[PDB]
């Protein structure tokens, strides 16, 4: 029915894990400014570039949370950015390769994290939140409920992850208080705690200990169904071919899955990392996706 070797099908990971199970409880890789794949200037990738391949190769590797970041344009349609930068990629574009692997693999869900990158277009109709809720989230794809969200109501379905203001529609993980550059902690449609290390720009050495020491809370915390915590491997660019999010990512990646892979833990939370591939081992996403052996 069953069995552990089931995690290593990374195009459906999610599969042999109960429904009862909150997303919360499961440790899920994430893929960190997930629609810059497409640059290719120099100048770009070095300061802007995260990810080499596309939305659904990301999901094949076992991707499951997507961090969305976009722009209203003048024509009532959101496209992706990395600051200043479009990144030839729309959010249109986004739920279409999530719906096709869903389709293909409806025993997953798709976590869809969105905020706003860039500043409105002038002679937008609307706001960015009525936008997005008016022309994409009224889809049925879009889970409509809240809570705790149980992974078996999430099958088959994208579960958004709001980081934007001003929204009015239910379903979800609600906004909330995101601190710049910090650890924080928080609450979340009411009944969830949430616990997220997101220093983008700090010291190499800072970064490492940070993502260490907030994994460190997690395996140890492995029985709390309604804490969720959101670790972010990645760090910002330094402008050099040293300190890209590249080279950041070639060594971050391989420590934090060494950790992972000598502990065994059962729990290490929504990993959200630079640079999904196959190039560095071991792999961090496939270590955090193997962490939920104890589920099954
Ligand atoms: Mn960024
Ligand atoms: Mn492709
Ligand atoms: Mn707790």
């Amino acid at each position: 029915a069953s069995s552990v070797n089931e995690l290593e099908n990374w195009s459906k990971w999610m599969q042999p894990i109960p429904d009862n199970i909150p997303l919360a409880r499961i440790s899920i890789p994430g893929t960190h400014d997930s629609g810059t794949f497409k640059l290719q200037n120099p100048i770009k990738q070095v300061w802007g570039m995260t990810q080499e391949y596309d939305f659904r190769y990301q999901m094949d590797h076992g991707a499951r949370i997507f961090d969305i970041r976009g722009r209203l344009t003048d024509d009532n349609t959101i496209v992706l950015h990395h600051g200043p930068l479009y990144l030839y990629v729309t959010l249109h574009e986004f739920i279409n390769e999530a719906k096709q692997f869903l389709k293909d693999n409806p025993s997953e869900t798709i976590i869809m994290s969105l905020k706003k990158e860039y500043e409105d277009m002038k002679g937008a109709e609307g706001s960015f939140s009525s936008t997005f809720e008016k022309n994409y989230f009224v889809d049925p794809i879009f889970l409509k409920t809240e809570g705790n969200i149980k992974l078996g109501d999430a099958r088959g379905k994208i579960v958004l992850l709001k980081r934007y203001s001003g929204s009015n529609e239910s379903g979800g993980y609600n906004n909330f208080y995101w601190p710049d550059n910090e650890t924080f902690t928080t609450t979340v449609n009411q009944n969830v705690n949430v616990t997220v290390q997101d220093k983008y720009k700090v010291n190499y050495d800072e970064k490492v200990k940070s993502i260490k020491d907030t994994m460190d809370e997690t395996m140890n915390n492995s029985e709390d169904l309604n804490h969720l915590y959101i670790n972010f491997t990645s760090l910002s660019s330094g402008g050099t071919a040293w300190n890209s999010p590249s080279s950041s990512a070639s060594s971050i990646n391989p420590e934090i899955a060494n950790d992972i892979k000598q502990k065994n833990p059962t729990r290490v939370g929504w990993v959200i990392q630079d640079y999904i591939n196959e190039k560095w081992s071991p792999l961090l996403y496939q270590e955090v996706i193997r962490a939920n052996k104890s589920l099954i």
